[PDB]
């Protein structure tokens, strides 16, 4: 109704001086936006203009214009306080996280906002971003470590696995690479796990192409259930679980085994609904009662479920079956030590170091238990002890663990701190891998103030991570170093942070 354009002709001061009374008529309307806009013509360089008609648009629930008029607010004065949570409420709604986090960080550089007060909507915005990133990358052929990979094979006996192959088949002409295969996998070396992948899936499908033919012999149904049973297990050690489930079956459905049934139950395994994985694993019990591996790991389920006694009796059975092997009795020592008996559990590791002098295995997995006790002192002890063993080792038996669970010990101590930087950054040279290696030498750069190489480890370790969890910590990691390097890349903001 004012005619805003023959306004717009006269002096700066009458505009100005028209725009507050424009302004005014606003702030009565709130009992609005085209008052404000009125005013905002007339003289756009009152935030307070801005700040109003944003005011507006949150009872409109226009969310696309509350973040307009909360940046033109802020563009004229970047501490408004009001302008800055309205924009991260605005942002948090419209999914935009990263630019609600900045806004609340800006924020909290404010003395007059406890820290503690904003907080809970920084780490709440955080976790929306992680999950946002995840699931993009979820949705849009790398082993596990050596560590892990040695661990995982640690419980198999190398040389029984190797013999496994039959060459008494008539129409056989793979199975020397089937055979390789395995003298590669149980080498327990890094060249070792590299190898065992390409030549497994090879062999398989060669095995593949053999039972394609007219004829085919029972030794050689065995080998390609064989080949198919360690193609399977590597499947799962890459997360490919579908491609895993499919070869395991395959493999079952030509010569059923122990080791076939206990993969695929891995592959399948669920705590929180376990029926199925024991009924697998009673079959594998069927096909061979004296077979270590199967009891085994049936133990660790047991041990998982706090079913301590269950998981004592399969440890032992293990343990009878193939008393050479040292990891019935690490499990059996770290039973003990979750039930509470810590006394128990050191003299049942006294005696496992006995009978099994040269394995770092022992002082590994005890250190570990020291470390949960806050005896740091003798851990860092025990994890010297490992180190040295693992160093002098023809196989892999601990890997990088040792580096690992010193650095972090020596790095939350706190001098010790390039100790730890050193440490982690030979851990990741050594098994390059390691997402563990990764994220703790990240942890450290970070407080050193390298984001960038931070962020980068951050993100290749949520690659390297096979469990979702696994996943969506790393990516938080990343996510909230990104929120760093976004401040810290503005100078104003960066010297409020000190
Ligand atoms: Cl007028
Ligand atoms: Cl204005
Ligand atoms: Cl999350
Ligand atoms: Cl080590």
């Amino acid at each position: 109704e004012p005619d805003i354009a023959q306004l717009k002709g006269l002096s700066p001061s009458q505009r100005q001086a028209y725009a507050v009374q424009l302004k005014n008529r606003g702030n009565h309307f709130f009992t609005a936006i085209k008052y404000y806009q009125y005013a905002i013509e007339l003289d756009p360089n009152e935030p307070v203009f801005y700040s109003n008609i944003s005011a507006c648009y949150i009872s409109t629930g226009d969310l696309e214009k509350v973040i307009e008029f909360t940046t033109k607010a802020l563009e004229i004065k970047p501490d408004h306080s009001k302008a800055l949570l309205r924009r991260a409420s605005a942002n948090e709604s419209l999914g935009n996280f990263t630019d609600a986090m900045f806004d609340l960080s800006v924020l909290s550089l404010n003395g007059d906002f406890d820290g503690a007060s904003i907080e809970p909507m920084l780490e709440r915005n955080l976790n929306k971003q992680a999950m946002k990133v995840l699931n993009e990358n979820l949705s849009k052929q790398v082993l596990p470590s050596n560590t892990s990979l040695a661990s995982f094979f640690g419980i198999f006996d190398s040389h029984l696995e190797v013999s496994s192959v039959n060459t008494s088949s008539n129409y056989d002409t793979a199975y020397a690479l089937l055979s390789d295969a395995l003298q590669r996998l149980y080498s327990a070396t890094d060249e070792g796990y590299l190898v065992a992948n390409d030549l497994l899936t090879k062999s398989t499908d060669m095995y593949h192409s053999l039972l394609s033919a007219n004829t085919v012999d029972d030794p050689l149904r065995e080998n390609a259930a064989l080949a198919l049973c360690y193609t399977g297990i590597f499947h799962f050690l890459k997360n490919n679980l579908l491609d895993a489930q499919v070869l395991l079956q395959e493999s079952i459905n030509l010569h059923p085994t122990p080791n076939s049934y206990i993969f695929l139950a891995l592959t399948l395994a669920d705590k929180e609904n376990s029926q199925e994985f024991f009924k697998f694993f009673q079959k594998a019990v069927d096909l061979n009662p004296e077979y270590p591996p199967t009891y085994y790991h049936r133990g660790q389920m047991y041990f998982i479920l706090q079913d301590y006694k269950n998981a004592k009796e399969d440890f032992q059975k293990a343990q009878s079956l193939n008393p050479e092997n040292v990891y019935p009795y690490i499990q059996l020592a770290c039973l003990l030590y979750k039930q509470g008996k810590f006394t128990e559990s050191e003299a049942f590791f006294n005696e496992t170091k006995l009978k099994f002098p040269t394995l770092p295995e022992v002082p590994t997995f005890f250190a570990e238990i020291l470390t949960d006790r806050g005896d740091f002192d003798t851990a860092i002890k025990q994890y010297d002890i490992a180190k040295r063993l693992e160093e002098v080792q023809e196989k892999i038996h601990v890997g990088i663990g040792p580096l690992i669970g010193k650095a972090t010990i020596l790095a939350r101590q706190s001098e010790k701190f390039n100790a730890a930087i050193k440490l982690l950054t030979k851990a990741c040279e050594l098994d390059p891998r390691s997402e563990q290696a990764k994220i703790g030498l990240a942890q450290l750069k970070l407080q050193m103030e390298k984001i960038d190489e931070a962020i980068e480890l951050f993100e290749d370790s949520a690659i390297l991570a096979r469990t979702m969890d696994e996943k969506l910590q790393a990516t938080t990691f990343a996510e909230a170093a990104k929120i760093q390097k976004r401040l810290r890349a503005d100078p104003i903001i960066s010297a409020k942070m000190e």
